[PDB]
Order: C-alpha cells, then structure tokens, then sequence
C-alpha cells in the first residue's frame, strides 16, 4: 500500500475500469479499491460465463447469478410458523431478526434489488446487453443544439462500444435467431424495426462466445508491468471505503478513509482526484456517510447542507417476463428447402436441398446446418441443430413502443419441471418499462441500522408512478402478449408476469447528473463532478436523470468517457517516481 | 505444452494435489491436467467459501455449489405437460431431450450423482470434514496384524490430517457449539462420545475460517519458481484427458490421449508414470474408455480381458437430514448464571454475572460474551451473540451406531419459507449409512450415447442391498430422531428424510482395491497400481473397497501417501537440465 | 367433502408481501382488515387449524 | 398407513376463548378470539416425548412417505377443543361453570 496516489477509483466494476482505462491510459498514478475479491480465474475481473463448462452447461450459469446478488434491503419477517414443537424457542414477536432491516415498510420497497461484491462487480455476470438510448431517453450534454447533443453522443458511444467490444453480427448464423427475428420482422412489416440485441462480446467458435466484462475494458494487471512498462496501477481487492473527507468549506475532498478487511485496520488514503464507481447503491452510502445529503429518515423540515437531491429521483424500470414454446408452423417452416424422401430410420430416407437455389427462403448455411442434423439424427423429431445458438432478438423503444424488449435466451430464470419441454423450443421474453423521476422515490440510510460491513442500512420508500409510467406498463404487459403470440403459446410456469421490482437491477438517478444543482435537482454535472468540489466524480447508472428503458450501463460508460478528458484537462499526472 | 514427463497426473483434486505434493517435491518432473479451468481467485485450486464475503453471507454459498453440480446420469424425462398452447409443437413421445440418458433406468438410480470440473475438484466447495475410518469401516493394508495395520493407517492418516491442516479446536469458543456439544454429552452419558467435527480448516480471526482445498495439499503453481527452483511442475487447465494405451502385453501404459479444449487440438503425451485422479466417476470412464473393464450395457456371457470388477462393487452412503429449533430449556440456560435489574431499552438496565463463582454453570469467557450482547442489543431476545460461529458436532461410527454423524450448519440447504426462524436456533443433523458392495450394483458406460465431452456416459444400476445396509439405514433415521429431540424439534420444512440417492456424493468402490485381484474382486493393489500395469497409479475414493459411513477424503488421501511411497521406491526422476 | 364444512373460526389479518401486481393494479397501502379477517387475532397466540 | 398421535394440553387459567366486543361474523355474532399457547412443562414435554414414539413405532412398519414426514398439524386442527364451559363440583373451587348435572 501506497500513501499518495494522482487519482483513487473505488469500485472495479466496468464504470471504475473505464476511468481505469483512460488515466492509467494517460499517465496518472491510479489506485483502485474493491471491497470484493479477485474471483473468476487468471483474467481478473473477467465474465464467469467464460468457461467451456458453462457453456457446455448453460443451465447452472443461475446459480452463479443467485450467489452473488445480496438483496439490498429485506422487510421484517412476519410469516407465521405454528408448527413447530411446543418445546422449541419461540419470541412472541416478530423482532428483527436474520440481517432484516426494521426501517424498510414492505409495501414500498424494491425487494428485488440486489449487490455484488467481487473484483469486475456485475460485469462478471451480466447479459452484456449494450444498446444506445435514443434522445427521449438520453440525457441532454449540451443545451439548445440537438445535432451538437446527437453528434456528442455519438462520438462518446463509439467509443465505449469499442472498450466492451459491442457488436450486431455474433449471432448471425444462428437459426433460432434468425427464424425469430424475421418471423417478427415479418409481423410487424412497416410499423417496428427487429434487430440482433447489441451485445459484448466476440464469438470465438461456432460453440463459444467470449462475454465481455470490467477485463475486457481494463486488464486490471498491476502496472508497472512487461507489456506496459511506463503505465502505474495498484488494484487493492477486500478493501472496504467508508467515507470520503470532505475540507471545512465543502470545496474539496481530502482523503478516503478505507477499512483494510483481511488485516483489520483503517488508512487515509491521498489522492488528487476521487472516483466514486461502487454501484448506484454503494455510491449514495458512502455520500451520506461522508456528509451528504441527509442520514436517517427523510424529513423536509431539516433541509440537508450539501446536495439535496441524493437519494431522491431513484428510477427502476418495470419488468415483464414470460417464455414460449416455438409454434408448429415456425418449426415447420425450418426444413420448408427441403426436399424429404421416405421415413427416417428407413435405409432409403432421404433429405436434401438444392444449394444457391433463387426460390430458397433459408440461405445455404441454414439449410447445410438442418440437412445434417436430420441425416445424422433420425432419431430427434426436431430440424433444429443441437449446437445451435440461443435467439438474440430486440425491437429498440420507439415513441409507439416506449419499452426496451429482450427476446433471447437468458442465463438467468432457468427451471426444471417445465424441463421437459425441448430446450430448442423455448425462448425469453423481457420487456422493460421506463420510469419518471419523481421526488418522492427515495433511497435513503438508517441513522441507527447497519449492513454487514457496519454502514448505514439502505432503505427504499419507491413506489411505480401513477400516471404515464404505470399505463406505459400495463400497455407493455399487453404488447408482450400480443408479441410472443406470433411466435408461440407461453411455457407453462413461465407465464407473463411483472418481476418483483428492482430484480431488474438497472436502478438510476441515485446521484443524478444535470447542468444545475437548483434548477435540474441533482448532484454531478455533465463532467460527472460533485457540484461545489473540485476534485470529486460519481459514475453509473446512479448519474442517469432520465426515465429510460433500455439496459444502461453503455450510457454510463460514455458518462464516464466524458468525465475523464475533463479530469484529464485539468489534473496533472505526477512525474514515473 | 510439453514433450516428455516422469509423471503425469489427471485431475487436479485433493487426491492429485496429494500425488503432485510428494512427486513434485521428491524430484520428478510432473505435469497435471485437468479438464476444468482456473476458478478461485490467485490461490489456485483454493475454496471459494474463503471470501470475507461468503463469510459474511453464509446462505449464499449453496448457489455456489449447486453452480458447479453437473449431475451424472439423468433419465429420460416423462413429465406431461398439457396446458400447452394449442398452436406450440409438441412431440407425440417422450424422445431422449435436454441431455438425458436414455440407457438409464430412472428406478436403478444415483439421481444425486454429480461431479465438478475446475481446477481444485470438489475440494473448491467441499464442507471439510476429515475424520478417519476404524477398522470396521477401513481395508486392510496388512493381512493378519491388526496392530501393524493399525500403525501403517496411523501413519498414513498422520501425514494425510498434516496437508489438509485438520484439527478439532477451530470451533472452541462457539457458545451454539458448546451449548450442543455439553448437552448431548450429558444426555449419552457413558454411552457415546461427542467432540468436534475434525475438519481441515484453520481459523484466522473471531469471524474468518480459513477452509482447506486442493490449493492447501499444494498450491498449484508453475515450478521452477522462486520458492522452489528446484522443482519441476506443469498445470494444464481446459485439457480433457481422453484414453491411456496400453502395450501389446498388457503390462505397461504408452502413452496418454488428451484434447485441449481451447484449440481444439488432440495430442499424445508420454511419461514414465500415469497416475488417474479424476474422481470415481471419470476415472472408471476413462479406464473404460482405454479398454479396461467392458464397454456397454453389462452381460455375463462376455466377459472383460481386463480389470472385470471394475465398476461393480460401487457403494453410496444412505442420507437422512433434518434441521432443528433449539429447546427454551437450552436457549435459558445460556443466561443461567445472568443476574438481570431494570428494563430492557432503559438506561437503567443492568446485565452482570460474577466471574469465578463456583455456582456458576458457564466459564467466564461464555458470560463475558452474553453479557456484552445482551447490554448491547436490548431489542434482542436471544441470549446468544449476533456474530456466535455456528456449530460442528460429532459422535463417530461405533458398531453400536454403524453411522457417522455431523451436527452443524452446512452451507448447502439454504431456503426461504422457513427463514422466519432466527438462524441463531437452527442446527442441522446429518447421519450417512454404509452400504455393503454388491457385484450387481453397477457403474457402466453407453456403447452409444456419449456426454457433454463426447465420452461414453455414464449409466447407473445401483439399489441399497437388502438386508444390513437397508435395517442399518432405517435404525439410523430412528436414531436421528431421538437424538435430535434432546436439542429441540424439527424445523418445518426441513423435517427428517432420505436424500435423493448419490447427493451425499461419497460414491466408492468403482475401481476398487484389495490384496488379489481374482479372490478380492479388485481393480488395484495396496500400492494403488492397477494389476497387471507396472505404471499406471489410480487415487480416489473408487479405491474404498469397504462399507463406510464416514467422509472418505482423508483416507483415499491416505492411499495415495502410500501409493506414492512405492513410486519414489521404483521409477528414477529425469535428471534437471 | 371435509374441508367443504369446515369454517375457520379465527384468521390473523393478512400480511403477505404482494408486490408483482402491474402498477396499474389498485394497491394497498396497509396491510386492512380484509376477507374476513379477524382485527384482534394474536397470530402466535392462535388455534389456526381450529374450525366449525 | 396414517400415524396420529395425540397429546393431552394442562388446563392453564391464561388459554382463554374470548368474543370481540367490536368485530362480528358472518351471522353478526361476536367475533370469537383465541388467546393459547401450548403449556410450558408437562405439556411441552410429553408432546416432544410423542414426536419420538411415533418416529420410533412406525419405523417398525416402514420408513416415512415423502410428502408425509413426521410433523406437528396446525394448533386446532386436530379439533378437539375443551375446558370452554367446564364441569366441576364447586363453581369457586373446581374453576367451573357446569355441575355433574350439566346444570349451569
Ligand atoms: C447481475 C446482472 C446485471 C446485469 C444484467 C444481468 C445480471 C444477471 N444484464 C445487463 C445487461 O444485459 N445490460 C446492461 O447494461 N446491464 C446489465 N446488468 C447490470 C450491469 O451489470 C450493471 O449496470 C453494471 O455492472 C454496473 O456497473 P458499475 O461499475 O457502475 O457497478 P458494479 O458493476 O455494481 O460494481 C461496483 C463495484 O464496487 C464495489 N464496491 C461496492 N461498494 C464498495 C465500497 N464501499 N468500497 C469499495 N468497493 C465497493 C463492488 O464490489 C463492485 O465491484
Ligand atoms: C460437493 C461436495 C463434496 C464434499 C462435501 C461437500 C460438498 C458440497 N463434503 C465433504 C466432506 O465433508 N468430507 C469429505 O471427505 N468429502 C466431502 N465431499 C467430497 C469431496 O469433495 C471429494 O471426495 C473429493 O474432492 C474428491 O477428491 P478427488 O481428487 O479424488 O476428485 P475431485 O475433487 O472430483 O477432482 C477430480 C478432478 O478431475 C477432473 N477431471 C475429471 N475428468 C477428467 C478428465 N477426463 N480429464 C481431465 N480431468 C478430469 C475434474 O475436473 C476434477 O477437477
């Protein structure tokens, strides 16, 4: 450990890996602090999606999911057991018990919402979904100038593409995606647009695809090193921060008091410049418990000193679900090239196209694919290839259709007693809502409450907005049903539901960007900085203002782009030793 | 990759780890592969529960294990759905789908069966317990001397308890520990002994236990190094070792078939030594696979060249579980000795006891802790501390009670029904049957259908024999139930109960070992080697030729001590160049 | 036939979490009196299986 | 087979059935309230004492069905309540409210 550092990022997810990427990048001494382990394999930080196994075994990925996500804030218990023996303890109570947290009504929560701490944060589990928001859902950076704001985004977009390595073109050769896809396409013929969701990540065989994570932006290798030896970087893993120390006049911060976990003891570490990447949640924790906002129960009669705003604003996105079973004439309509001759099984049966054929509806790498599977598996009753790759379907939010939709194969939600349906029957349904800021949708800290690290318990009070955000949800709940129609009837214990809120996991507006602390409500401005300091920037999904539906951690990332050239403008990177 | 090694080990568990420890250290030139990938942080073959936050989150855990739990044999799947859409395709059979195994007899069954691939093995999330086998439960390694066998098992288990780092003080100061451990005690009183859980683990802190894995047998690292220079040792992740070759004769191994799952590539590798650590499931595939045994659905009328016991004799364990609510009587007692004034939540109220007082029914250290907790949390009406380590009690196999036990909180079965229970009064109860071999229970492998390796899969016959194993079993569940009753009653939802067969994941005697290959149905010597092959070495619990309750680990690692005992006494390490 | 004559003499008030309804579902603030339930209940202090 | 056992419950002056002087049912009669644990002692004894004997009897039949593992019902769903309007020789003494004759 290192007493003085240029710059000190907190958190090693992909939002601290791009500032890593860029200041490492530009010459600066950068320490990083996580308060989670190095976890997934050699490549620190890396997707854990990324082992044959997994792949091999896709159903298990869940498990992997489920054991890193800690639910941020869990109601008092008050399911009644009556059936124990009358000789085993029983409170008369239902006291606080089992990390609950007695602060949080259950009716205003967002039960689903969890955390991660490990080294590469979510990214080490994610979808990898990275699509762009358009203007109806993207922040302004730059006032009265649409085509200056759009040429902006644009120029910070490419560029965060590039770190995660977003492509179209992964599934391209994939029959379940593409018989999706325009199948779709076909449905809705002049009035929505069908595309391959954005993904990161790079296809490396016809079996396996490398998912991009936090690894894939930064390396998060120790710096000096061999392939970059003028490059300075420390990554301090099992290193909880508690507070960032603000100067007597709220100009400045001047140091991070970090809790070493495996030692047991406490540091000030020195920087020039402060990074707060610890998650939408972890972020406004260590603002309030470093003098922002206001600690405790909310109340307006003791108006905090210093930003407002935090913790008001929270956005989480609707959620609807539901799987279907690939209709007769879809599956039908996978073998219609070919030409079938006698019964299979039969020494005389037969199975062929005619390659490069102008009357052909499937192009001669489909139609190569099912006339092999058929040929070689008589057996199976399916022309669909056991190999082949999941669906990766959207039609991107519209003004008509103001939601993100996903039409894919998740490695989340996987059953099994609807387990005996074909795997290469089913696909996923997502559908995404957006949400208005309003400034009753608080995440706030108990004063008296604490988690398992010893900071001030988060508490929500949210609830859906009446008005356009709850019609836009019932309105999508229809369209998904309408949708997932064309392709098939829903899979039996996977009907359309709403997910238990905040189980998406893409809260915003936590700390949220804008140009003016008064005007716009917020507390970083379009430079990602801390209104009144110098020296202090927030990011994540914790900066978007807007009400949004697509997934937002590429917005995040460009946010983040921006604010390293101007920390890059304006810090100065201390001499190589 | 590399051309030519003195030793070559398959499979980086314990048991290979143990083989590398001696080999690696004693000169040889080793090189291990292993078809699973790096996956626990920079400690290499390491346990993912050592994570502060694991540690933290106990409940967690169990998601990590059922991530990596790829189960063995899967019947064909007769489930009906039909409430399916009518417009959804559906198959007019039950056709084999979704990875099932249409070979297997779903009424013949280890339907718990399950093996893990990453490097490091099941050690990676295995709970630790390494108690050793008594006579009753253990193979001759001595004929016709029981107490020169006593003394050569006493040795080998001696070094064994050294690498894994097993004690039984890691749990000491626990007051849920004590406060089981004292009144069983009491209650068997001059019937049966009760102590800790022997378990490889060290503990670190108050609230840290470092477990033990592979990574503590060795530590997995590419030699010559720095603190070993001297030392030659090559780990190959992502490399599934395929088939060994055999001579013409039938007395020696020519070489090793592998296949590297990152190029794709296929290669043949030669050494001096072969050891086959791959667990009793793959190893038995891998032997098979080579021309060991016999390929197929078993029949008598042909029977096998080599090894015809290998893969017969196979033994699980019985599993009863159940989880129980701590008594008023005991949770009472833990503040007998509580001298109480004034009200809870009062600045008046006064928690003492008086240290060394005779009358007292608890060591100070015990009432130090209730009265700080009790003073600290007033809203709390449990006497025992928030952070109190759970407990780890035993009382062995004896021939009066043929079963092991453990007493405990086990990071696997962790739901969310019963949750409303304070975690604080739940203990778990575990006891596991022996199981007599039987030729006619079977591990065998498809002559047709292959696995998500395209290797032979693996196919079950196997019933709990008649007689002993099935009167012992149910004399067990009683014995469980009595039991348990002195702590408290049973926890609705986890009430006692058979385990799927195979989840206890102690399955032995697949390549079984004994003194003559014909009299004692045995595929190895006391050496481990198999008959007939002067180098070829397999490690395991298939070596356990006997009925056993207890965890097998340490004394399959035992055999391997002894195993490479005569490896250094007949083949010449390669000279360091 | 049973259960179909057997009338719960006293029910606790309600207090599952439901938090899956759309946002367009009229929803609860409280966890009311509702469905017969009986408002002085002790639901610890309970014979929940009893019945007329 | 079914296995039920039944203990017996210490008559306790505490386990009350009481009648809401607000809340009514559904033929607007008030509504009645339960106030009842299982005695401590005794009671709480031989109940656990129970659980074991069945455990240890029907082992001799066979073991348990799945989805029919050995556990307490539901307090009163066993139905059969007593002690509401008891029977004794002497009002004050005996803690009653009925004779030998039934006679209030
Ligand atoms: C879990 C998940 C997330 C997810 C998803 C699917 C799943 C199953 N699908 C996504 C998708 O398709 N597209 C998309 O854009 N996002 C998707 N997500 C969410 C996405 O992964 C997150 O939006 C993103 O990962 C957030 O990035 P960020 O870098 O801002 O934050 P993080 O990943 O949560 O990591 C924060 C790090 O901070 C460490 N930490 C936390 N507190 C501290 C303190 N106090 N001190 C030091 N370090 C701290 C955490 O350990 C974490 O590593
Ligand atoms: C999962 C588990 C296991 C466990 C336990 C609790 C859990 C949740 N509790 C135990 C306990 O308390 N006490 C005890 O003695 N054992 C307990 N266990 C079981 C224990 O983990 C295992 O008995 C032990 O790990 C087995 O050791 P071994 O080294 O013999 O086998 P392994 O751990 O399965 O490792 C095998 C490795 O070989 C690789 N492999 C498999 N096939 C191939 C091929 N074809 N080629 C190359 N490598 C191969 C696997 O990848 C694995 O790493």
């Amino acid at each position: 450990m290192d007493i003085k550092y240029d710059v000190v990022i907190v958190g090693s997810g992909p939002i601290g890996c791009t500032y890593a990427r860029e200041l490492v990048g530009a010459g600066y001494k950068v320490a990083m602090f996580d308060i989670g382990e190095i976890d997934s394999g050699l490549k620190i930080g890396a997707h854990k999606k990324n082992t044959v196994e997994y792949q091999k075994n896709i159903d298990k990925f869940v498990n992997v999911i489920q054991g890193q996500l800690m639910s941020v804030s869990v109601p008092v218990n008050t399911l009644v057991v009556d059936t124990l023996s009358p000789t085993s303890w029983q409170a008369s109570t239902f006291f606080v018990r089992n990390g609950s947290n007695p602060e949080q009504d259950p009716l205003r929560n967002l039960s689903g919402q969890a955390v991660t701490r490990v080294v590469g944060g979510m990214s080490t589990h994610w979808t990898c979904a990275t699509p762009r928001f358009d203007r109806e859902q993207r922040p302004l950076l730059v006032k009265d100038d649409a085509d200056a704001d759009d040429a902006e985004w644009d120029r910070l977009y490419t560029k965060a593409e590039s770190y995660f390595q977003t492509g179209t073109d992964q599934f391209k050769e994939s029959i379940r995606h593409n018989l999706v896809l325009n199948k779709l396409a076909e449905e809705y013929k002049g009035q929505r647009d069908f595309q391959q969701i954005p993904l990161a990540a790079t296809r490396r065989s016809p079996t396996f695809v490398e998912w991009s994570s936090a690894n894939t932006v930064f390396d998060l290798q120790n710096r000096p090193n061999t392939d970059a030896p003028e490059e300075r970087f420390n990554l301090f893993p099992a290193v909880a921060c508690e507070r960032v120390v603000r100067n007597a006049l709220n100009s400045e911060i001047e140091s991070l008091h970090i809790h070493d976990l495996i030692s047991g003891d406490r540091f000030e570490i020195k920087a020039d410049v402060y990074v707060l990447t610890a998650g939408a949640v972890h972020n406004t924790q260590l603002l309030v418990n470093s003098g922002f906002g206001q600690l405790g129960r909310p109340n307006p009669t003791n108006p905090p000193e210093l930003l407002p705003s935090l913790g008001s604003y929270i956005t989480e996105q609707s959620l609807v679900f539901c799987q279907t079973v690939m209709s007769t004439e879809l599956i039908d309509s996978v073998k219609s090239d070919m030409t079938i001759r006698g019964t299979p099984g039969e020494l005389t049966y037969s199975v062929t196209y005619t390659p490069g054929a102008s009357t052909n509806k499937h192009p001669d790498w489909w139609n190569e694919k099912v006339k092999n599977h058929m040929m070689q598996h008589q057996e199976d009753p399916l022309p669909i290839p056991f190999e082949d790759p999941e669906p990766q379907v959207t039609t991107l939010f519209q003004p008509s259709h103001p939601w993100h939709t996903q039409i894919h194969r998740d490695a989340f939600s996987y059953g099994a007693v609807q387990q005996s349906i074909d795997s290469r029957l089913i696909v996923d349904w997502r559908f995404f809502g957006r949400t208005e800021p309003k400034e009753e949708n608080k995440l706030w800290f108990s004063d008296k409450i604490t988690d398992a690290y010893n900071m001030p318990q988060p508490t929500f009070d949210f609830r859906f907005p009446a008005g356009r955000t709850s019609k836009e949800a019932e309105d999508m709940m229809t369209d998904m049903c309408v949708m997932s129609a064309k392709i098939g009837g829903f899979l039996p214990g996977s009907l359309p539901q709403f997910m238990e809120p905040g189980l998406v996991l893409h809260l915003g507006g936590t700390h949220r960007m804008g140009f003016d602390e008064k005007e716009d409500n917020c507390c970083v401005n379009t430079d990602s900085r801390v209104f009144g300091f110098k020296n202090l920037f927030l990011g994540g999904c914790g900066n978007i203002p807007t009400a949004y539906g697509a997934n937002p951690t590429l917005t995040a990332m460009s946010l983040a782009i921006k604010s390293c050239e101007y920390i890059k403008q304006n810090f100065t990177p201390s001499p190589f030793t």
